[PDB]
């Protein structure tokens, strides 16, 4: 009927004594490795207190290891790396793409775990997907600032004279399998100026049926008459309504 | 004696005595009509001295006409009233138009010689000729301020994106029989940018031989090469040089 002394030293291993230095017989002891070590997965961890006062035999059971490696944005842990934490120097793991990046064939999507207790160099195994090429607005224009990549924006302008009629902009947003465009092209629309306004005593030069930026109209007035103002009055529009260049000529009188 | 008095007195007309007072016999003396007077054709304007110290008798022989007919530019006067000066009190002479002008029927081509001693009031019975359909320009504007008859005057412009080749305006001047336009019309020729900039580690995606108003030209980065700016640019055309709407996008990099 006698209690056990302290547990056997184990190196880089930490038994939890609860503050005893005895104990009972049955008593089981755990160690945790110390800093820098992870249990050697099939190890025994721990000491029993058997009868004559006796410890069980106890091998070290921890080798030096890499911490998790650190979260990647461009990818993750493979299986079943992705639920490991014991990684020995030499160790090596894999990596799958995310969402949305794509592999970049040349380079390895795999992690060493050096004696120095650390992940190797992290490349750009794992590369941003691109978006479709914008394409091209019909009187309009497409500005990529920043290249097309997976979290790129686009915008949208409308040449003068036109109107733009849909979104004004667009993101490289992740869809399911593969990467696309937030909103699609908007459409770059002729914008046109109300109908030229007629005069009294005169007429207009070849009306057309509608008139866009920068085209004119010219007046003429009757036989016996006189213009009162300017000849001719051009189409407006600015940003972004048809506006005729101003008031028209004038004819008088009898 | 063989000498004769003072020659008879005519109304409205003055004789010439020369200095004298008495005349021998065979003496001629000729009489000139007063202002506002004009002597009638076919009538003696003269006397003379006969035996017996008798003048020979002489009746009036001096009217009361117009003037000659004010000059126009329309018609002018027919003949033979365009060489005589004798126009009494209700006188007509005919007139026949000029060139280039034309008779318009509904009125008369007759003057009248008033009471009041001038001609009757002046009508358009002579009309300016009229120049032929000035026509029509492609892709330009003819401008008609008044009318095309002879002596007006019409301009030419050439549409947004065309520049003008040829005359800028023309003249509705007399040719020979009729009238005609002075100048034929012009050509509005299409504008041309200057080829468009290349860019390094970049491509024109289809480039065309010119470019013109309204006309755009869309970049595209060499792989490994973001594209940063304005995905194409347009062809500006001002008043009336060709010029590109701005700089071409930027492929870096480096
Ligand atoms: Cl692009
Ligand atoms: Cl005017
Ligand atoms: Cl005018
Ligand atoms: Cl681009
Ligand atoms: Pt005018
Ligand atoms: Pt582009």
């Amino acid at each position: 009927m006698q209690d056990c002394g302290l547990p056997p030293d184990v190196p880089n291993a930490q038994p939890a004594l609860e503050g005893r230095t005895s104990f009972p017989e049955d008593t089981v002891i755990t160690y945790k490795c110390e800093e820098s070590f992870v249990k050697i997965p099939g190890e025994k961890d721990s000491v029993i207190c058997l009868k004559g006062s006796q410890w069980s035999d106890i091998e070290e059971f921890c080798n030096r290891s890499c911490e998790v490696p650190t979260r990647l944005n461009s990818a993750s842990l493979k299986q079943p790396y992705i639920t490991q934490n014991y990684f020995p120097v030499g160790t090596v793991v894999e990596y799958e793409c995310r969402p949305g990046y794509r592999r970049e064939p040349s380079l390895s999507p795999k992690l060493t775990c050096l004696q120095n207790l650390k992940w190797s160099t992290a490349v750009e195994f794992c590369k941003k997907k691109s978006c479709p090429n914008p394409g091209e607005i019909r009187n309009g224009q497409i500005d990529v600032p920043g290249g097309i990549l997976f979290g790129a924006t686009i915008s949208f302008s409308c040449n003068t004279g036109y109107k733009l009629f849909g979104s004004t902009s667009s993101f490289c947003l992740i869809s399911g399998s593969s990467v696309q465009w937030s909103d699609p092209l908007p459409e770059c629309r002729e914008i046109y100026c109300p109908a030229p306004p007629q005069i009294d005593n005169g007429i207009i030069q070849g009306e057309r049926d509608h008139y866009g930026y920068r085209q004119s109209v010219t007046y003429a007035c009757n036989k016996g008459f006189t213009m009162i103002g300017e000849h001719s009055i051009y189409c407006t529009v600015n940003n972004d309504e048809g506006e005729w260049s101003g008031p028209p000529p004038e004819c008088r009188g009898c």
